[PDB]
């Protein structure tokens, strides 16, 4: 049917960004002036998703207070007639967008984080969006994928072409190329050595999953691997890999985070020009 829900796992330990992540999850890191998780939610909104499910771990309130109403900030902005900033703050969570929270008690990995959201997804297809993967696309990547899902009504795994030497960092898909950008998947293999990688198509943190993924998650022998659930699912039904149009910034790591900051600052209306001039003359 329709993709109304997006699950955002934001419960990782984020040790690669200590000390900043001590009391704020990695997905709250700002790129210029905006947390990763807000970029991710805005992508979901652009895709027609209206229900945001956050799987929280440590520092859940950074996520919750970012999206929930804050009386203090509005009373502060109200008391100063700063109306454009008020519209900006309110657009963090537009009307008709709902935020639900669920706890992952133990940082038992991504597949387990997804499993924590099972009762909230129930018997519906749902997006899984990893805000650490900051995707820059027009149209937004999850919107592209929702269009793919609406056509084929199969799970959709976002993929990008990666250097063959780097396959050990990625889930790698295999299958029959269907369109220029659609692979009908025959396999997904977790972090293969370059010489045995079945393709150069690496999985990124964008998924549309049909609810049968949950029975394969609960069934796995435990850190449950999302890859293994996907591999199991494609034995029972079509799963598609989608070579999205756009650019991924691996903000799980410091370098991708920095690249994202640079690239997004350059396209920022307020500071783009000066930051470009600064970069040239430094
Ligand atoms: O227990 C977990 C682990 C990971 N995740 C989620 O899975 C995705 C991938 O996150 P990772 O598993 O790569 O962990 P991390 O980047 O937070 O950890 P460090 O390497 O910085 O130590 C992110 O969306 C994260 O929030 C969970 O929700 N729960």
């Amino acid at each position: 049917l329709k993709v109304n829900k997006a699950v955002f796992p934001v419960a990782g330990l984020g040790t690669r960004f200590l000390p900043a992540t001590k009391a704020s999850p990695k997905e709250m890191l700002p790129v210029v002036d905006k947390p990763l998780i807000q970029y991710a939610v805005e992508e979901a909104i652009a895709a027609g998703i209206t229900e945001m499910i956050f799987v929280t771990g440590r520092s859940k309130r950074a996520i919750e207070d970012h999206f929930d109403k804050s009386y203090e900030v509005e009373a502060e902005l109200e008391a100063r007639g700063k109306a454009k900033l008020l519209e900006l703050v309110r657009s963090i969570k537009p009307s008709h967008v709902d935020c639900f929270y669920v706890r992952q008690p133990e940082a038992l990995g991504l597949g387990h984080a997804v499993l924590c959201a099972e009762k909230l997804v129930a018997d519906n297809p749902f997006a899984v969006i990893l805000a650490d993967d900051l995707l820059d696309g027009n149209p937004p990547v999850m919107k592209q994928m929702v269009d793919v899902f609406d056509h084929y009504h199969s799970s959709v795994i976002g993929v990008e072409e990666i250097p063959p030497s780097e396959t050990k960092s990625y889930g790698i898909v295999d299958g029959k190329e269907w369109e220029e950008s659609i692979v009908k998947m025959s396999a997904i293999v977790e972090k293969p050595a370059p010489e045995v990688a079945p393709s150069n198509l690496g999985v990124v943190g964008r998924y549309i999953l049909k609810p049968r993924i949950f029975e394969h998650l609960r069934a796995l022998k435990p850190e449950l691997q999302l890859t293994d659930a996907i591999q199991a699912l494609l034995a029972d039904e079509q799963v598609l890999a989608y070579k999205y149009q756009g650019t991924r910034y691996d903000c799980g790591s410091k370098l991708g985070y920095l690249k994202a900051t640079v690239e997004f600052a350059l396209r920022h209306p307020e500071v783009g020009t000066e930051f470009d001039a600064y970069l040239r003359t430094r």
